[PDB]
């Protein structure tokens, strides 16, 4: 039956439904238009759960009553959710139009220890996420930054438990940093940096370099520093002296630091989402993280922009399918984005192959047998942009015996805007949803597409680095389609 090969759409809804305030600002216009996304057989819709509007007060003071106004509006509207633990500020990136920083309290640590910020070489410190170098760092009023975040969603299950048992939400998304992605914030906006940009290595918080010092110690080379010929944000890798041919990336020095640079973002996930797991544990819904997609300098042999993001992604190393690895013992999903870009539509100088770094990653992780979602990176609302998604969707089509050998486990569309609801594109919008549903009608039920969610259970055992790293060996990516079979058209 063709329904094997339904995959669901969610919509993401305006940042700042609830404004810095905690205040559900305009209840009945947000429901005019969930109202017309339940009509175009939208699934779901996914929300921002923000870190600095919950607990602003102080430590472990949550005001979760906005929210839980907002879940109830879903809920009557018949749309299921998707929680983002956004424990990131909202502001500094492409399409924050809205600024809402992580707590106060925390802000104000910062001011007398500015290195709980990521920093650069230059020593300007990011505010909008906490370094993975305070991960285990009791300094913020007794608690370490994982125990805030574990505080957190702890908080949120209790606080919503109604919600979670009625079956609303359905996918607890755990920010990991910038954006809610994990990865360093290698191309700060809000620092001048620019597309095509190589960005810069954010490892330079007293935290993360004492790390490195004592690491590379233990190496035998003490004498080892952090990089300091890999340019700014917006070089081009051939006038570095880091990434350009023969250059220090490769030198044992170079492949040392990358190593260790990449690794921290590897536990930090995983130690994050063994919390996440706890919190929920029991709860009939699934655990999620955002993975960016660097497609930028992904066609030149030393990939500038993914390694200094902290995906340590060569020709002849996988820098993405030890991710997906470390994600199988959290039975958690791996949302990747630039789902619906082309490599003709990138700057021949940008050296971007998005449509090959998609391939890649989803291939990593149907090859670690771990359920795959996405979303489009940018706003899109042309049919050649939903076009490509339903391609990515579905890379080898629809299966009429049956479901798909290869099929994504969701979509998430960015984002619910007015321009979204005019008519000529909502039009369109529509064709994709159902092309997405593989032309069946909306489906209430998850279970008749193979969708049931079982009670979240524990973690399965660690998952040793040296295993993890194993991941890293090139493999040839599935066989993927020129074009999809369920086109929406134009
Ligand atoms: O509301 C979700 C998320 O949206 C924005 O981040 C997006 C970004 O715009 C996309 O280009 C891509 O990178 O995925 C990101 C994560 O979904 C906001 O900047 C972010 O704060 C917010 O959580
Ligand atoms: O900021 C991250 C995104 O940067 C690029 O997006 C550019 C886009 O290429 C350009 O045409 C437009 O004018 O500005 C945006 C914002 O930087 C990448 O193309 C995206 O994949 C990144 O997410």
């Amino acid at each position: 039956n063709m329904l094997l090969n339904y995959v669901p759409v969610y919509v993401m809804l305006p940042l700042g439904v609830v404004n810095v305030d905690n205040v559900f600002e305009d209840p009945d216009g947000l429901k005019e238009q969930l109202l017309q996304l339940r009509a175009a057989g939208v699934d779901g819709v996914m929300v921002d759960v923000w870190w600095g509007i919950i607990e602003l007060k102080g430590p472990k003071q949550y005001d979760w009553r906005a929210y839980r106004s907002l879940l109830q509006l879903v809920q009557e509207c018949g749309l299921t959710l998707q929680a983002i633990m956004s424990f990131h500020q909202c502001g500094g990136n492409v399409g924050d139009i809205v600024n809402i920083p992580i707590p106060q309290w925390v802000l104000d640590i910062g001011e007398s220890n500015h290195d709980i910020f990521y920093t650069n070489r230059s020593g300007t410190r990011n505010k909008e996420y906490l370094t993975v170098g305070v991960d285990n760092e009791p300094i913020f009023h007794g608690r370490t930054a994982i125990e805030i975040y574990s505080d957190y969603m702890k908080s949120f299950r209790e606080n919503m438990s109604d919600f979670l048992e009625s079956g609303l939400i359905i996918d607890i998304y755990v920010g990991l940093g910038p954006a809610g992605e994990l990865r360093y914030p290698s191309y700060p906006q809000s620092q001048g940096w620019e597309f095509p940009g190589i960005g810069e290595f954010q490892c330079y918080d007293k935290y993360l370099k004492a790390d490195f010092k004592a690491a590379v110690a233990r190496a035998g080379h003490p004498e080892w520093e952090l990089p300091d010929d890999a340019g700014k944000y917006n070089d081009v890798p051939e006038s570095t002296g880091f990434f350009k041919s023969n250059g220090t990336y490769v030198t044992e020095k170079g492949k040392f630091f990358l190593t260790w640079y990449s690794n921290k973002l590897l536990n930090h996930g995983d130690q994050i989402l063994d919390e996440a797991n706890k919190a929920f544990l029991g709860c009939k819904v699934k655990l999620a993280i955002k993975v960016s997609g660097i497609h930028w300098w992904y066609k030149v042999e030393n990939h500038a922009a993914e390694l200094t993001a902290g995906y340590y992604n060569l020709n002849d190393r996988d820098g993405y399918r030890p991710i997906a690895r470390m994600l199988s013992r959290h039975h958690a999903i791996l949302n990747f984005t630039c789902l619906e870009m082309r490599d003709s539509e990138q700057p021949s100088d940008a050296k971007s192959g998005p449509q090959e770094l998609v391939q890649q990653v989803l291939s990593g992780g149907w090859r670690e047998d771990i359920r795959v979602a996405g979303e489009n990176a940018l706003p899109r609302y042309d049919a050649t942009a939903y076009n490509q998604i339903i391609l990515n969707a579905r890379p080898q089509g629809v299966n009429n015996n049956g479901p798909p050998k290869l099929s994504m486990f969701g979509v998430t569309y960015l984002r619910l805007s007015d321009d979204l609801l005019q008519k000529s594109n909502f039009n369109i919008f529509k064709k994709f949803v159902l092309k997405m549903h593989a032309d069946q009608d909306y489906c209430a039920n998850p279970q008749k597409y193979n969708h049931a969610i079982t009670p979240l259970k524990p973690s399965a055992p660690k998952i040793p680095i040296e295993v993890l790293l194993e991941a890293t060996k090139p493999t040839l990516p599935f066989p993927w389609l020129p074009e999809t079979d369920m086109k929406v058209d134009g």
